[PDB]
C-alpha cells in the first residue's frame, strides 16, 4: 500500500496472510486474501501460478504483522488449492485472477471467529457501487514501488472506483481492462495498492454493508499517474465462487 495508514487487523479482520515455505525451510510472504466463510479464503490465482502445490503454502488469520506473531492468530494448513482455469497473463494483465484456498489447521479445524478473525460478505451478483464510490484496500505489499522490503504492520487505504469508459482510455489501460475488471484509483494519484497487495481485498460499503468487491490484481507500477489499480469484480465470479465452495 502506497500511502494510506497503518492499520491492525481488528479494522480488517477478514483479511489473510498467505505464506509460502521454501525447500531451505525458509518462510516468506506471497500474497493477501480474505475469509468468505470459515473454511475458505479468496485470493488471487497469480499468486500461486508458479508454485501450484498446496503443501508449500500457510496461511494466517488475525495477523497484523508479517514476521512476528500476533496475539489471538490462527495459522493453517491449505487443504484445496483452486485456481481459475481460464487464468491467463499478458504482459500487464491478468485475466480471471481469482483464487480459492480451503484452509485447515493442523488440528483440522477451520477458523473460529473472534475480534481478529471475521469473514466479509460476497456483493450480489453483477452489483458494484458507481463510479467514484471511495472502497478500502488493505494488505502487506510495498510503501514504495523502489522499497526492496515489505512493511512490518498491515496498512489500508481508500481508493475511488472508476468507470469503465475511463480506465478504458488509451493513455489509461485500453481494452487491457475487461467487464470481468474494476479500477480504482486516488484522484491525485497518490496512493494506491502496490506488489505484495495482490490478492487482497478492496471492500465496499453496498446497501449497507461491507461487501467484497474487488480483489487486488495488477497495475502498472504503484500510484502512478492514469494507471489504476485493477482488480478482479467479483460480482462476475459468483458461480465460479459457489460452485467451488459448495
Ligand atoms: N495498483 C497498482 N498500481 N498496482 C498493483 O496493484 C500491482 N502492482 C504491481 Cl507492480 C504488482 N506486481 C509487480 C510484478 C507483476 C505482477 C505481480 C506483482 N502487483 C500489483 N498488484
Amino acid at each position: 500500500i502506497i500511502g494510506g495508514e497503518f492499520t491492525t487487523i481488528e479494522n480488517q479482520p477478514w483479511f489473510a496472510a498467505i505464506y509460502r515455505r521454501h525447500r531451505g525451510g525458509s518462510v516468506t510472504y506471497v500474497c493477501g486474501g480474505s475469509l468468505i466463510s470459515p473454511c475458505w479464503v479468496i485470493s488471487a490465482t497469480h499468486c500461486f501460478i508458479d508454485y501450484p502445490k498446496k503443501e508449500d503454502y500457510i496461511v494466517y488469520l488475525g495477523r497484523s504483522r508479517l514476521n512476528s506473531n500476533t496475539q489471538g492468530e490462527m495459522k493453517f494448513e491449505v487443504e484445496n488449492l483452486i485456481l481459475h482455469k481460464d487464468y491467463s497473463a499478458d504482459t500487464l494483465a491478468h485475466h480471471n485472477d481469482i483464487a480459492l484456498l480451503k484452509i485447515r489447521s493442523k488440528e483440522g479445524r477451520c477458523a473460529q471467529p473472534s475480534r481478529t478473525i471475521q469473514t466479509i460478505a460476497l456483493p450480489s451478483m453483477y452489483n458494484d457501487p458507481q463510479f467514484g464510490t471511495s472502497c478500502e484496500i488493505t494488505g502487506f505489499g510495498k510503501e514504495q514501488s523502489t522499497d526492496y522490503l515489505y512493511p512490518e504492520q498491515l496498512k489500508m487505504t481508500v481508493v475511488k472506483l472508476i468507470s469503465h469508459r475511463e480506465c478504458q482510455q488509451p493513455h489509461y489501460y485500453g481494452s487491457e481492462v475487461t467487464t470481468k475488471m474494476l479500477c480504482a484509483a486516488d484522484p491525485q494519484w497518490k496512493t494506491d495498492s502496490c506488489q505484495g497487495d495482490s490478492g487482497g481485498p478492496l471492500v465496499c460499503s453496498l446497501q449497507g454493508r461491507m461487501t467484497l468487491t474487488g480483489i487486488v490484481s495488477w497495475g502498472r507500477g504503484c500510484a502512478l499517474k492514469d494507471k489504476p489499480g485493477v482488480y478482479t469484480r467479483v460480482s462476475h465470479f459468483l458461480p465460479w465462487i459457489r460452485s467451488h465452495t459448495k
